């Protein structure tokens, strides 16, 4: 055979503690006759309560009392009597919520898909109408985004040992029997797959099943390296648009429910720079609002410089909350977004549930010295002087959009840009390659997404964030007597050689309850460089500080 | 004078229990020297802790301990000692949350705006960084959407008796002193308004203040009738877009935070048909997702009939939840939307937190009789036979979009359409007016919004919802053994002469825990006919059943 499709059972394969493993444990726990609960569950066979449930003829809450019945009649003819407060509902609630995603099996499914396989879930399951049904809904949700097809018995009206369901499977997959693998924890469910000619795998322990699937598929599945978190396909996201002013519309991508978390990218980036965290934080119980900041992507990019001072940027973000009907949001920002997010904490604390910045420290304005001098004080900020003169940086950055982003988006050990003496050399790329190699951090496709976005407005808007140093300074000086006393996290990146960790060292003087995070071996593009640890740090901090 | 601007103080005018009325009560409660708490609050005058707070130099949490200090020093030189567990923080938390919107004053502000006035709030307030700051944030949010300007002392760095702030007020309003009224509970704040020439009103009891504002403005404010709920301006809403299929994008308008409530309009309507409930439910603590259903507005309208059978409509709504990262939503629908929403409960109960329909009852398919006969059984459903032949209803409904909607959208006592014998007469409008009068229920502007929307795709898509009777019937027959056991509400409209209340009378046979609502004097367009009672019924049911 030559396989191009993988089908996975749910209970017992993609989801562990199998629910028959609660049927079984409960018998022992209560010292019931062996298999009594499993007798009652299968009573009637093809035309019994359970098959009707699995076929979607009745709902789970309809089925509970039919099963209680069968536990009575099996408890009559098996010659016992049930314990006084015996509750089938309670046994299944525990079983159902005890069940979790079998992560190695999901990873194996991912890998196969990644290498061109069509994947599907085939499961005997039920229309769940219990009060506590959201648990399983969530689980099914997380799973289904990773597969081409989810085939539920109660949705198709067919059940799983019936040959007809495998005919439906094959037709859904557009495959010949011998082109597909099918893993299931039950022998009887595999026999029919075999008769059409499908490869099959009895799934007992996960590891051995994968070994078989490795052999039969010829792709490394077990022991393979730690994989990146789920990314976003732009065209599958919910896109949102809010006018904040007559000529200014802000765009964002939205995913998940619960407390609002507003993500704010830096220069020269995009909502897409959060691609690795949007799914993770949604999964962690949050409503992510990933912005195209003003000047970028599908947000408006008005040409005037002062449209990008921190004060009008912040007010607009308040209007954004206003129009969305949000009293507050958690504000997490990187680079320029990080700066803005501190200023939202200082100027609109009532609207900020919590504040977090990646890389960008909070340094207060020096009310004596001008910032245009402070920026000459540090050689590594020379590039910001090159950004001042409208037009010059635009022409360089916009003449080869692919080159610009390939050159910028690199890990700390892949540098092709000497940040010092950029005014002298006369360009950010003066002695850098015309066709740079692709970084480890980004696929050609991902880069081209940025290229696509910057073809809308280019770099005027984005560069203007650097062109209000004096105005931002005057504004910031109004906050010099305040402190940030709302919940706040600072995340430093070891090998960000411009927004260096030591710049953050006095931040607790103004943010006394500041919580920190630090990431080893992480360059300036924190999110796409160390997505796993970023997700881990933020989710930890969100749950402890932005919640309860 | 001739006024065209009204300015309202917040504390004591737009918001009641004034916070000085907690300062005062607390002194009495604890038997402290009269005014001690108010001495400590104003200690230092123009350069005291409180003025610095009001000017935004320090935050509220910075101010608490400075005020505790002043309560100590006033408690020294006034010759007493404070009670053992005296907490300034606790006194203000209670005061701040005890304060609510003064509804009659807000109504008066509304009215004035409605009649052309520019309105503004001018308030001495603070950067609020308390743990419990969301309370006040919410309040400020509800208020500010109803005014042209919110001027906060701590935002502008000026405070309210200082003449400079009134210069800023006047400049913000683009008005001459004598063109503006200003109401405040404090005498000193009015003197400066007077010196520039402003009309002023010392606000003691609300009713008398309004009487003065009635006299000075010449518009009836007090005792005026019960006003409609807040509506939506389309261009101020957050618009959202989700691709559910290659050729099908669904659009919706989104407002509020908390549990997801998905609103589903009927035929031939729009997200805009929920204009009266979107704000109310957001305010009640919900995240409203008001759909353009498939076939309408900015949602895709594919021409094929079968793209509109209930089964593909429901699946698409699941994908909509999937892509948005929502495990569940509360589903509330009207007319056709109502039908779909029951079928979401029957086929995807795990995804439906709760279900509610306006007007549309749940009747199960008769598995013997064909629906195309059942629809001939009732003379009032004759119009549905007229909708069957593709093209005929389209030409009539699309030839004068304004006439179509003016003719349709009418209250029960304004009927211009005989629903019976539409096939016979050969048209829904055969003997109806070319230029109908405007209903009580809709402004010319509101109608034109529908006209604008239907110019995109017209009526093919919308009419196709009626063109899958046989297909919907076959599908529905699969549910004949199920019951709806999730939380469910049915709202009947007395004078809907087609979706009549008596059609609902057996619904508890399949929905045993069904909760009901009934609206007197309400026609078919429930939402725009009786918005107040609809909002009241849904919010009540949401809080008791879709929540905790
Ligand atoms: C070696 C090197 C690496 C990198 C990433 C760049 S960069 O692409 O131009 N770059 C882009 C973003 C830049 C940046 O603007 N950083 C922050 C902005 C927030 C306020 C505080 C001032 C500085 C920092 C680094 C440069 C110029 C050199
Ligand atoms: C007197 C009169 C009043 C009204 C509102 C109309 S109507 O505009 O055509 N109209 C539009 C919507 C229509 C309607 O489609 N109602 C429901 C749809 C859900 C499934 C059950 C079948 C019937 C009901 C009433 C008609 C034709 C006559
Ligand atoms: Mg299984
Ligand atoms: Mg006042």
């Amino acid at each position: 055979m030559t396989l191009r499709a993988a089908v996975f059972d749910l209970d017992g394969v993609l989801a562990l503690p199998a629910v028959f493993g609660v049927l079984g444990r409960t018998e022992e726990a209560l010292a019931l006759p062996r298999g009594l609960l499993n007798d009652a569950f299968q009573k009637g066979g093809p035309e019994g309560a359970t098959t009707r449930l699995m076929k979607g003829e009745i709902t789970l809450s309809q089925w509970i009392p039919l099963m209680e019945e069968n536990c009575r009649k099996c408890s009559e003819t098996a010659k016992v009597c049930l314990p006084k407060n015996f509750s089938i509902k309670e046994i299944f609630d525990k079983a159902i919520s005890a069940r979790k995603i079998n992560r190695p099996m999901l990873q194996a499914a991912l890998m196969l898909r990644k290498k061109g396989f069509t994947t599907a879930i085939l499961t005997n399951t039920w229309l769940d109408d219990r009060a506590e049904r959201d648990g399983l809904a969530q689980l099914m949700c997380e799973l289904k985004m990773h597969f081409d097809f989810l085939i539920e018995s109660c949705q198709v009206g067919m059940v799983k040992p019936e040959p007809q369901i495998y005919k439906f499977l094959l037709d859904t997959l557009k495959a010949s029997p011998s082109e597909v693998v099918f893993l299931d924890d039950i022998g009887a469910n595999l026999k029919p797959a075999r008769d059409l000619g499908m490869v099959t795998i009895l799934v007992q322990d996960t590891d051995t099943a994968l070994k078989e699937l490795e052999k039969v598929t010829g792709i490394q599945l077990l022991n393979t390296p730690a994989p990146l978190p789920t990314s976003c396909n732009p065209s599958d996201m919910s896109h949102g648009y809010v006018t904040v002013k007559p000529r200014v519309r802000l765009h964002f991508v939205e995913l998940g429910s619960g407390p609002a978390v507003c993500l704010c990218h830096g220069f020269p980036e995009s909502w897409y720079s959060w691609r690795y965290q949007i799914p993770a934080l949604a999964q962690a119980g949050y409503r992510v609002l990933a912005m195209d900041m003003k000047g970028y992507g599908e947000s408006s990019a008005p040409p005037e410089i002062e449209e990008y001072c921190m004060e009008v940027l912040c007010k607009e973000m308040v209007t954004f909350l206003d129009k969305l009907g949000l009293s507050q949001a958690v504000f997490i920002g990187h680079d320029w977004g990080g700066m803005l997010v501190w200023y939202m904490a200082l100027f609109y604390p009532e609207r900020v549930r919590a504040v977090a910045s990646l890389n960008t420290p909070f340094i207060p304005a020096n009310p004596n010295m001008s910032p245009l001098e402070s920026i000459k004080a540090n050689p590594v900020f020379d590039y910001q002087l090159y950004f001042q003169e409208p037009g010059v940086a635009e022409a360089e950055l916009e003449q080869n959009l692919s080159r610009t982003f390939k050159s910028l988006f690199r890990a700390s050990d892949e540098s092709v840009l000497s940040m010092h003496k950029v005014c002298e050399a006369g360009g950010l790329f003066v002695n850098s390659p015309e066709e740079p190699s692709l970084s480890r951090m980004v696929t050609e496709e991902e880069i081209q997404f940025y290229v696509q976005q910057f073809k809308k407005s280019g770099f005027r808007g984005p560069l203007n964030w650097y062109r209000n140093m004096e105005r931002n300074w005057k504004w910031a000086c109004k906050s010099l007597g305040r402190k940030i006393l709302i919940p706040a996290l600072m995340v430093t990146a070891e090998k960000d050689f411009v927004l260096v960790p030591q710049m953050s060292q006095h931040m607790e003087d103004w943010i006394p309850h500041l919580k920190r995070g630090h990431i080893e071996d992480c360059g300036h593009w924190t999110q796409m460089d160390k997505p796993t640890e970023v997700n881990q740090i933020l989710i930890k901090w969100l749950d402890s500080d932005a919640r309860n």
